[PDB]
């Protein structure tokens, strides 16, 4: 149980050790077509590759490959895509998977430029005036309006096929302050943007499963991801009890390769979904206690 193990490793100096397990036991499957001569240029990290059985195949004859992978929960009834920080000449890539996997969200943990590095391609448009059109994937993008906040900024985004003149409205959740390498300010500040995210419709079943990306795709968007998976096991069951953390994270890495950073991003999970369940188990004031704490404002 979470909260009693907890502190049985805080107690002991086993998070360097307990983490290390993990990427100990972490399932390692093939990843062929990531390695393939022609997509060097399309991955950002050398070491960081989708496993083949789980990675997302882009709709196109000539090239179907993208960095990113497709989490599936199967417990948890819940799906993401983690992808890498698209790269200049992958954002045409990015969005035909956004379109095709029929997703509604994207969420990003990482600023463009971190520690003096370009660790994304700026690729959605900043002003209104200036939309984006990527010949390659005959997609236009327009910047709609943007809630911008201390810490968070969400814009709304609309994607048209300009192939079938089709169009869908995109919800970008832009998470400014969670360091690279590092964790949330606080449990509270993680919560309140991931309760806004949820509160979306988003991570609904009835669109395609969300897109979740920092730089690597590992990291943050793991953090993220094992938080949200844990929070939805325990709902679904209404008994914090049952979920174990670990398990569950080791799950996650089935489909996709180092999933979580470092050790204190996974003490960090526990804080998270030990705080979350508070919510989860009829507690109504918490969520506005996180939105104050957070100064969003
Ligand atoms: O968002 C963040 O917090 C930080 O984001 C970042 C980065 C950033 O923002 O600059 S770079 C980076 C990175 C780049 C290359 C390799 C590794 N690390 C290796 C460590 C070992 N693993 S692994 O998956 O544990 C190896 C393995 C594969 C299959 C089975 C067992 C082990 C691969 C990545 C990490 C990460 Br993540």
């Amino acid at each position: 149980e979470m909260e009693k193990e907890f502190e049985q490793i805080d107690k002991s100096g086993s998070w360097a050790a307990i983490y290390q397990d993990i990427r100990h036991e972490a399932s390692d499957f093939p990843c062929r077509v990531a390695k393939l001569p022609k997509n060097k240029n399309r991955n950002r990290y050398r070491d960081v590759s989708p496993f083949d059985h789980s990675r997302i195949k882009l709709h196109q004859e000539d090239n179907d490959y993208i960095n990113a992978s497709l989490i599936k929960m199967e417990e948890a009834q819940r799906s993401y895509i983690l992808t890498q920080g698209p790269l200049p000449n992958t954002c045409g890539h990015f969005w035909e998977m956004v379109w095709e996997q029929k997703s509604r969200g994207v969420v990003m943990l990482n600023r463009v430029m971190e520690k003096g590095s370009l660790k994304c391609a700026q690729y959605w448009p900043q002003k209104e005036e200036k939309e984006m059109i990527f010949e390659d994937t005959n997609l236009k993008l327009t910047l709609i309006s943007e809630d911008i906040k201390s810490y968070y900024t969400v814009r709304q985004l609309e994607l048209e096929n300009l192939t079938t003149q089709e169009t869908r409205e995109i919800l970008h959740f832009h998470y400014t302050t969670w360091p690279d390498f590092g964790v949330p300010e606080s449990p509270a500040s993680f919560l309140n943007f991931l309760f806004k995210v949820r509160e979306s419709g988003s991570l609904s079943p009835e669109h395609g499963p969300v897109v979740v990306h920092c730089s690597a795709g590992i990291g943050r968007s793991g953090t993220f991801c094992l938080a949200d998976t844990c929070l939805l096991l325990m709902d679904k069951r209404k008994d914090p009890s049952s979920v174990d953390i670990k398990k569950v994270l080791l799950e996650m890495r089935k489909f996709r390769m180092g999933l979580i950073q470092t050790a204190d991003q996974l003490r960090f999970s526990y804080l998270a979904v030990i705080e979350g369940a508070k919510f989860i188990m009829g507690d109504s004031s918490v969520q506005d206690q996180w939105k104050e704490l957070s100064h969003e404002d």
